[PDB]
């Protein structure tokens, strides 16, 4: 089982400027429980995104995909080919938009945090992959964080 998850703002960005554009604790949490005691894979670009106190993210196996032999990330494991990223029966993809897109087919369940934020899209922005009709949801409840933002969780499945 390969899974995605990402958090987007309505329009699709999930990220601009080598971060993610707003706060949400409750979605960092929910991220958390999606995600603990299993292997993660990301980009390396999403691995330097990550803050140095939770780099790598503990409890969790931490893969990262680079094209670079060369690359050297502490308490991750550095792979060449997406093949190598998803040696682990549960996977889960966790960015960014460019290994979203190479793992998608790969892919048979998403759990999406969707982030009721105006945030139109701008070229060169990160963007979630859009969920075909091979995918059945389920769409949770909005919810209000802390804070100020209106937020769902969705949950996709195909089999
Ligand atoms: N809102 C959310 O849920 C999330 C948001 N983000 C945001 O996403 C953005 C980063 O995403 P993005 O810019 O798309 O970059 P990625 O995080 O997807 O990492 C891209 C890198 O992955 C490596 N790579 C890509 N394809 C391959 C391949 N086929 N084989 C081997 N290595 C490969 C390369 O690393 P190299 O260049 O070293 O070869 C490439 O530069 C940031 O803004 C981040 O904050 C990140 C995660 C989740
Ligand atoms: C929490 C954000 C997030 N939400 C959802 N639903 N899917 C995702 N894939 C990511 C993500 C991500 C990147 C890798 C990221 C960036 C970041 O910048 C501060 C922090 C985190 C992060 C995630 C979990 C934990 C934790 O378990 O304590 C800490 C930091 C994670």
């Amino acid at each position: 089982m390969v899974g995605l998850i990402w958090a987007q703002a309505t329009s699709g960005v999930i990220g601009r400027g080598g971060d993610i554009p707003w706060r949400l604790p409750e979605d960092q949490a929910h991220f958390r429980e999606i995600t603990m005691g299993h292997t993660i894979v990301m980009g390396r670009r999403t691995w330097d995104s990550l803050p140095a106190k939770v780099r790598p993210l503990p409890g969790r196996r931490n893969v990262v995909l680079s094209r670079q032999a060369d690359f050297m990330a502490s308490g991750a494991e550095v792979v060449g080919s997406l093949e190598e990223a998803l040696t682990s029966p549960e996977t889960w993809v966790i960015g960014g938009g460019q290994v979203y897109a190479l793992a998608l087919p790969y892919a048979t369940r998403c759990e999406v945090t969707e982030v009721d934020i105006g945030l139109p899209r701008e070229a060169g922005d990160a963007l979630a992959p859009v969920l075909d009709e091979t995918w059945r949801g389920e769409t949770g409840e909005w919810r209000f964080s802390r804070s100020g933002l209106r937020y769902r969780l969705y949950s996709y499945h195909r089999s």
